[PDB]
């Protein structure tokens, strides 16, 4: 690596490590024997550790604070990924691997919130890379626009409750934009987090979003990942949106080779999304238990939930709605990733039902 990076990756390090309220895992995990090790390194690609630390040095706020800027980095940087990862995904040990895919017996969810007192809306997304390009920060704007017109051309081919339409992010006017980011649809822009990990070059070249007319079926393109998968609607009835989001993905991974590893499962920009890449999703009122953003946040982690706000993450619930959903993504099925957020939810409304 050029002696500028060098000299930026300690002043990055320095930054960490004088942070005393700081709480991401890069700076809990990059201490000086791994920063030591692969501080040197850099990927076929030319990706170095500054490329992989720079959105969390720059973010101090981040949980996380890494991305993989092509596929070959997790492995380069492996003495910073594997901890990370194994303390975000609550467990995975150096001799693990992703389990084989697997949806799982669908019949078997349960029904969650009859009376609708306190679910408001149900999502679950998975993310893929598109085998052949790398990641975000190791894109050029004629690969983004490549990569939109071959998921375009697939999406196209959609049918049935699937069918849809292809709305690039350019061709949006500002009020169509909010409109679709209020309604929770499409992914905003200007994320700090992701602008700093030069995940966002040339906006919005290259970006956009597919969906059917009911918008219950969005494919976003070339946000976070290349793809982004998603099932949602209002209401509580997991078990139907998880079966769209199967039959989609099903349909989808015989039409475009996507990015699968050994030992990783699908392959992910952001270490928290690799595995099943799934997040599945409840907006959900828990007034009783939600008096405190931190204390329903404890409830939650106790189940390996994560909370987030009423428009993503890093944003705040409005009205008492909050995002929770399930964390671990990776060293667990898909089945068993859905399961974790429909346990978690039916045990947070028995606690909701008897908090007084
Ligand atoms: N259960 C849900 N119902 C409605 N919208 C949701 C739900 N879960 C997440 N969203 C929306 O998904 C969008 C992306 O939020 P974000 O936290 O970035 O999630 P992701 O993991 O999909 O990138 C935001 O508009 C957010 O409000
Ligand atoms: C903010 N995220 C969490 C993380 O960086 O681990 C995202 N985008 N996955
Ligand atoms: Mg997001």
């Amino acid at each position: 690596v050029d002696q500028a990076t060098l000299d930026k990756l300690e002043a990055g390090f320095k930054k960490l490590q004088e942070a005393s309220d700081c709480k991401s895992l890069l700076k809990k995990h990059l201490t000086k024997d791994v920063f030591d090790s692969i501080k040197n390194k850099k990927t076929g690609m030319g990706a170095t550790l500054l490329d992989v630390i720079q959105s969390g040095v720059e973010n101090l706020d981040s949980g996380v604070g890494i991305y993989a800027p092509d596929a070959e980095s997790y492995r380069t940087f492996g003495p910073l990924f594997d901890p990370i990862i194994d303390d975000y995904h609550g467990g995975f040990k150096l001799t693990d691997k992703h389990p084989p895919k697997e949806w799982g017996d669908i019949n078997t969810l349960v029904d969650l919130d009859p009376a609708g007192q306190f679910i408001i809306s149900t999502r679950v997304r998975c993310g893929r890379s598109l085998q052949g390009y790398p990641f975000n920060p190791c894109l050029t704007a004629e690969q983004y626009k490549e990569m939109e017109e071959k998921v375009s051309s697939t999406l196209s081919s959609m049918e049935d409750e699937l069918k849809g339409t292809y709305y690039p992010l350019t061709g949006m006017s500002k009020a169509t934009q909010q409109q679709l980011i209020d309604d929770h649809f499409l992914f905003k822009e200007g994320d700090r987090f992701l602008q700093t990990a030069n995940a966002c070059r040339y906006w919005p070249t290259g970006r956009g979003i597919f969906h059917n007319d009911a918008k219950t079926f969005l494919v976003w393109v070339n946000e976070e990942d290349h793809l982004r998968i998603i099932s949602m609607q209002k209401g509580g009835d997991l078990k139907t949106v998880y079966k769209r989001l199967v039959t989609a993905v099903d349909n989808i991974e015989s039409k475009l080779p996507f990015s699968h590893d050994d030992r990783f499962g699908f392959l992910t920009f952001c270490p928290t999304n690799l595995g099943t890449t799934m997040r599945a999703s409840v907006h959900i009122q828990l007034p009783k238990l939600a008096k405190d953003r931190k204390v329903l946040e404890d409830i939650a982690s106790k189940f390996n939930l994560q909370v987030r706000g009423t428009r993503g993450e890093h944003t705040e619930s409005e009205g008492g709605v909050y995002d929770i959903s399930n964390k671990r993504r990776l060293g667990l099925t898909e089945y068993q990733a859905v399961r974790e957020m429909q346990d978690g939810i039916l045990e947070m409304i028995k606690m909701e039902k008897a908090a007084a």
